[PDB]
């Protein structure tokens, strides 16, 4: 992969692997989310971020700060087939003192048509205390060197799905998958649960009949608290709806502490 | 990925991804196992096997036959770092009427040095009845077209680890991880549990202390019975020792064996 000509965005191509695809022989939304995170890591490395797994700036290391995900939003028009080449372009934007945004466009390598788009919100956290904070002047200056200074949105529309408020599912849930736990393959190189794991866990409470007869079009996931290596998760889903819509809650199996909430939109094949 | 000059083996290069590595920023044995499976599928495709995810020959489709894994054996000398290029060469061989073997050699793309090797045994199964059988004359003839006819072994050494008989672990186990369940990411395109998942389940019952202070050098896994999508698995481990362990996966309810294996670990 490479920075584009102007050095303000990054492009990489991926061949879809045998083990990356579901029943339709097309890439899972989990495979898509891993590729988004891979190209994001390759971009961060190319613009001089830390290579220690935390992807920090100089100022962030000095102040013991990290980025954590607040939200991930993916819309897929066409899942790439097994052996297909997908091209993903990604860039970052500063959002004042609130946080930062990473955006992605997915294209068919052969046709050059857009097959999906994604957006993520990141907030600043002290690594030691785990307390959220605002972005410092010095960090905002670091982001000016490698981000477009005019707005560039994967989701430009002024009232678009990627920014909708998500309500909290009320008991009883319509469907549930209980006693979900992470294994070592679910952890990143710093022994935190991979953000993509939480996508899989949400989808586990979707009935197999939906997955068999629908394609996932849109997923919006809010991240509230991280699952520790030794935590156990319950995944809850209620139908809110030819298109199927669902409300999602992940919560700790014991005390019912919220870790994530989300929505999915599915269209019949 | 390409067939080599003689058309009797296949080579592919892989860049190690961010999410593929563990805590020393080198590829997990699970990442290695997924890459072995991927170059295996790419080779099968290049020599005219089915593209429906069952990777069958013409006479296998006629007879409703599939290959199932009996054994996977992997030895790693160096795990490739995050963003390193690993080159993997793979080939197949007939073992008379017993079954077939797929072998792999892993190389550092930059040095050309061997960083690991693996071998796997495959047995014929009727897809409908799930009954094991011998290889037909007609299937053995199909394998003559794309396999070396002289022996080529990733593990040549007569009486090597890759062919050792594995005993059944006796209760009580020294270590256990219980209530393991597959999710959709654990299934292949035909909704069978990915063979690599079973490797991860085996390793779940190794203490975090071992994984933190040792590197995995060798893993030998026998496959006895498939975990179904709605099954639950217990992973059991006992120290037999370098650290060496004996492994058992069994169904959480009735204790039906699904896999047994051994691991050998070297202090870092
Ligand atoms: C300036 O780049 C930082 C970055 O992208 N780092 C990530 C950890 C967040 C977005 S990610 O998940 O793609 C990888
Ligand atoms: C002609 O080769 C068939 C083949 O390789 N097929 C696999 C399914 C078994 C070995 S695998 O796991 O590498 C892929």
């Amino acid at each position: 992969g490479s920075l584009t000509e102007d050095g303000l965005s990054y492009k990489e191509k991926f061949v879809v692997r045998s083990y990356e695809v579901g029943s339709n022989k097309t890439a899972t939304v989990e495979t898509i989310a891993n590729l988004l995170q891979e190209v994001g890591c390759n971009h961060a490395q190319s613009v001089g971020f830390s290579t220690d797994g935390f992807a920090t700036t100089t100022t962030m290391r000095k102040l013991h700060l990290i980025w954590v995900t607040a939200r991930m939003h993916i819309e897929i028009y066409k899942y790439p087939a097994w052996g297909d080449v997908v091209e993903i372009e990604t860039w970052c934007q500063s959002e004042g003192r609130i946080g930062t945004r990473r955006d992605w466009i997915l294209k068919d390598s052969v046709t050059g048509e857009v097959t999906g788009r994604a957006t993520s919100k990141w907030v600043m956290m002290n690594q030691d205390t785990r307390r959220l904070q605002k972005v410092s002047d010095d960090v905002r200056d670091e982001y000016l060197v490698f981000c477009p200074q005019e707005p560039r949105l994967a989701f430009p529309e002024e009232n678009n799905r990627s920014l909708k408020k998500i309500p909290k599912l009320e008991d009883p849930a319509q469907y549930s998958m209980i006693g979900l736990k992470p294994r070592r393959a679910d952890l990143d190189m710093n022994q935190h649960v991979n953000n993509v794991t939480y996508i899989g866990w949400v989808l586990e409470s979707i009935p197999q009949e939906i997955v068999d007869t629908h394609e996932l079009q849109v997923i919006t996931l809010d991240y509230r608290r991280e699952c520790q290596q030794d935590d156990v998760v319950d995944s809850l889903t209620t139908t809110t709806s030819n298109d199927s819509q669902f409300l999602h809650l992940l919560r700790l199996s014991g005390d019912g502490q919220e870790i994530n909430r989300g929505t999915t939109l599915w269209r019949k094949k």
